[PDB]
């Protein structure tokens, strides 16, 4: 039974928009949580179908998770970086909603600052990481099968599919293409092996 239908949290972000067009273009009908749909794209592949909300209402994610095989989330703070837990309370609601509806697969994204030294964080970088650290463990201990991507900077080089995933926060580089981040959370719907675990995607572009 491979995964078909997919929800995807984060769709209109940086990566999320790469990851929806992506997943589109491969064949899987894709439901989006969005806030403001004018962040969502004219042209190129759209999704099947778009909930207006908010990840923070449990109503709102609920009707987003019904009826999915997989669940990425891309959630983030956009250029805030101030103290936060809009991530983790959203990952609270995915986990809820997973379980209310039968949903067990979650492909979810942190930072590869949840791998390194975790005393060399750059300060400014610290709020959001702690949230990126509470969103981790409410996915963690929720025993459905959750693949942590914990990626590097996040830059704009193109597609490859070529990049080199590790599970241990060292690498080839310490950057990965926003497309190949996206590419990532796409293979991690068609196998296991990355279930349970810490992944680190990195290419030299
Ligand atoms: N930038 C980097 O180099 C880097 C490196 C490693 C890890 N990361 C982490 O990687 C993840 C993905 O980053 P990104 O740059 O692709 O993300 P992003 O551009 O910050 O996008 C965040 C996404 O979350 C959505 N969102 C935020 N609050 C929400 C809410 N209350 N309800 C529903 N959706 C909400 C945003 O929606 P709107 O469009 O409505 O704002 C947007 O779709 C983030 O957690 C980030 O911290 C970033
Ligand atoms: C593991 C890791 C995680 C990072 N996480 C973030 C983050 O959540 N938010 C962010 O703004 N930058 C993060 N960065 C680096 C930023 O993306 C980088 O400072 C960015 O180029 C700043 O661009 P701007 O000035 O246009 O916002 C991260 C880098 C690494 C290696």
């Amino acid at each position: 039974m491979a995964v078909k239908k997919i929800a995807i949290f984060g769709a209109t972000g940086q990566t999320g928009l790469t990851t929806l067009a992506q997943a589109v273009q491969a064949g899987y009908e894709v439901t989006v949580l969005v806030r403001d749909s004018s962040r969502l794209p004219s042209e190129g592949p759209r999704p099947a179908h778009v909930v207006v909300g908010d990840v923070l209402q449990a109503a709102d994610v609920d009707k987003t998770v019904a009826g999915q095989d997989a669940v990425i989330v891309l959630l983030g703070t956009r250029n805030d970086l101030s103290p936060t837990t809009v991530m983790s309370e959203g990952a609270r609601n995915i986990v809820a909603a997973m379980k209310a509806h039968g949903v067990d697969k979650v492909v979810a994204c942190t930072s590869a600052f949840l791998l390194w030294d975790p005393t060399k964080v750059p300060p400014r970088l610290q709020a959001v990481t702690d949230d990126h650290i509470r969103m981790h463990k409410v996915l963690r201990e929720s025993g459905l099968k959750y693949v942590a991507v914990m990626p590097p900077h996040i830059g704009d080089q193109p597609l490859t599919g070529a990049y080199t995933v590790t599970l241990d926060g060292r690498g080839p580089s310490r950057v990965i293409s926003k497309h190949d981040l996206g590419h990532f959370m796409l293979r991690c719907l068609t196998t296991d092996e990355y279930d349970g675990h810490s992944t680190y995607p990195s290419h030299q572009y």
